[PDB]
DNA sequence: ATGGGACTTTTTGA
DNA sequence: TTCAAAAAGTCCCA
């Protein structure tokens, strides 16, 4: 588990923290990487430091011990007092020690401050002027349970529930950064918007000044790695303004090596720059330009309801082993299953704007199987094919579920009604009215309108505005950006969407019903639908005053 | 190939 | 008892 940061980003991160260091005022800077690995960052730090000392060698010689400050002594001084590294992989440390040693190319026993340890457990004996690197990322599924108990116990300020391991590295880096120190790291971007990152965001904002955020959105920074990156630079300097530079990429299809340096890319048309006042950050960090902020605030102020106010949200079925319970609707095995047990089953791709595709799969709602003797053929010939994997689910091992039951079968009556469904990850808003009692896994979310809000909001009106170009832009302002052309559509944000009622209600709803009626007929022509959508977008923009 | 596009399971803490 | 979040996604092709 060793990952390579592209050289252009490494140089930017090191230059960011060291470009303005006053080596004459302080010729003993402590630069640390608690993830150093083989030394992607530290070896570049050595090069930057060596030039810095060499360019001012006579000034140091005059101001300080003139026998100590010579070009010949620069190498030894850097390793003794300046470069610090830590990594849990001793093979990586051994390689980095050879690399630092070979920078000069025994005389006398030069010591190198490299620690092979868990950086989250090391008793750090002092703080550091500059901290750079790329921490490990490990989510809640892939982190060992025994280790996770330690993080919950000792890193509770930033790590709880579905948090990530790199949250704790942010915590450690901030804690061991000197007063006036500067830190710069590349991490996943998700903590900027994710629900899990709320505590971490609060910790950063209240303990450091965030100088700069480079947000690569869905661009693929790490080749053959499914992750989305950002670069954060922060300091512990006494400043009275604390404004953040935000560099947000404009096109995710860029290759990172367009120029020789990352600065050229950031100042180019390929990025956009804007400023955010750190003191105006709430638990949410809404990092958008002034046009988007004006747009976002207009909608928030005009809308007196949220979806959570008026609707009941729920996540789909989690069977725990889909292959055991999900069959093609033309599978011959379904003749063994009484149709009282069978439900229509759709995937996220079956959701379009305003309507759902006809289902091609069936779910065996195995909870309603009374016992193991009356429906033996279903258990023996269909579900029992995966009995080993089924028995390994957590609730089966604890005895809460029978081996053939659905892990989280939810409540049938929630799905067997008129409701709205949307995919959990999509490039655009796709909210559909479900007329067919469709069930689904957790890749599709559903909601239905509360009974007391039915005389104010109809399903037809909701899919109308929710699928509009206005609401697509509006939702993406604060949505969690996952990968290229993919946003999370999860209730923790979808239910915070705000909605309105005014004089345009009837016409918006009527346009929605025409769209639905066209989308459902046989000789379907989408052309008029696009025109109707353009007209509805005009009404909505009129309604919200944008 | 390795870079790009289509599509999305069930484990898990609370 | 039972909710919903979580991409160092996953997998395939050219
Ligand atoms: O990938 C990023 C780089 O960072 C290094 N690293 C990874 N984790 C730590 C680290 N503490 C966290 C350790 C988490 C281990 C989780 C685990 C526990 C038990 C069994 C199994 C697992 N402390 C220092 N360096 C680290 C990698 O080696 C790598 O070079
Ligand atoms: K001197
Ligand atoms: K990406």
């Amino acid at each position: 588990g060793i990952y390579y940061t592209p050289k252009i980003i490494v140089d930017y991160i090191v230059k960011k923290t060291l470009k303005n260091h006053d080596i004459i005022k302080n010729p003993y800077p402590r630069i640390l990487d608690i993830s150093c690995g083989c030394g992607n960052f530290l070896l570049e730090v050595y090069d930057i430091l060596y030039d810095l000392f060499e360019e001012n060698i006579y000034e140091l010689k005059k101001k300080y011990d003139e026998n100590y400050w010579t070009v010949d002594n620069i190498h030894r001084h850097i390793l003794n007092y300046c470069i610090y590294g830590a990594d849990i992989d001793e093979k990586a440390i051994s390689i980095l020690k050879d690399s630092l040693t070979n920078k000069k190319v025994d005389e006398s026993d030069i010591k190198i401050n490299l620690f092979c340890c868990d950086s989250l457990k090391k008793k750090w004996r002092y703080k550091f002027d500059y901290i750079v690197g790329n921490p490990p990322y490990i989510g809640h599924k892939k982190l060992e349970k025994k280790y996770k108990k330690f993080l919950l116990e000792k890193y509770s300020e930033v790590y709880k529930d579905k948090a990530d391991l790199y949250f704790c590295f942010y915590k450690k880096i901030i804690d061991i950064l000197k007063q006036g120190g500067i830190g710069s790291v590349i991490t996943p971007r998700y903590f900027l918007e994710s629900l899990s990152g709320k505590d971490l965001r609060e910790y950063i904002k209240s303990n450091v000044n965030v100088q700069e955020i480079v947000d690569f959105l869905g661009a693929n920074i790490f080749k053959n790695i499914g992750v989305s990156s950002c670069i954060l630079t922060f300091d512990k300097k006494k400043t009275k303004e604390t404004y953040i530079d935000v560099f947000k990429i404009k096109n995710e299809d860029i290759c990172i090596n367009k120029f020789e340096t990352l600065e050229e890319l950031l100042k180019s048309s390929k990025f956009e720059h804007f400023n955010i006042n750190q003191r105006l950050l709430s638990d949410e960090w809404i990092l958008v330009n002034k046009d988007d902020e004006t747009f976002y605030n207009k909608i928030q102020e005009k809308c007196k309801y949220s979806l959570e106010d008026i609707a009941i949200s729920f996540q789909g079925i989690i069977t725990g082993c889909d292959k055991a319970f999900i069959l093609s609707k033309d599978d011959v095995k379904l003749n063994l299953v009484d149709d009282k047990f069978l439900k229509c089953w759709i995937k996220s791709k079956n959701i379009n704007k305003y309507i759902v595709d006809k289902s091609e799969y069936r779910l065996i709602y195995s909870n309603d199987i009374d016992n193991e003797n009356t429906n033996k053929r279903i258990l023996d010939e269909i579900i029992g094919l995966y009995k080993t994997k089924l028995e390994n689910r957590r609730e089966c091992k604890s005895g809460i579920r029978k081996w053939y039951e659905l892990q989280w079968g939810r409540e049938k009556l929630f799905f067997e009604r008129k409701k709205i469904m949307y995919p959990y990850k999509s490039n655009e808003n796709r909210f559909a009215i479900d007329y067919d009692n469709n069930f689904s896994s957790a890749d599709v979310y559903s909601f239905f309108i509360k009974e007391e809000y039915l005389d104010k909001f109809s399903y037809e009106y909701l899919v109308g505005i929710l699928n509009s170009s206005v609401y697509d832009k509006y939702f993406k302002i604060t949505a969690k950006k996952m990968s290229k052309n993919i946003y999370d559509y999860y209730p923790n944000k979808v239910m915070k969407i705000r909605i309105f009622r005014d004089n345009n209600y009837e016409e918006i709803e009527n346009l929605s019903k025409q769209i639905i009626s066209i989308l459902l007929n046989k000789s379907i022509d989408k052309g008029k639908v696009e025109k109707l959508q353009i007209k509805m977008d005009n009404l909505i923009m009129d309604s919200l005053g944008i």
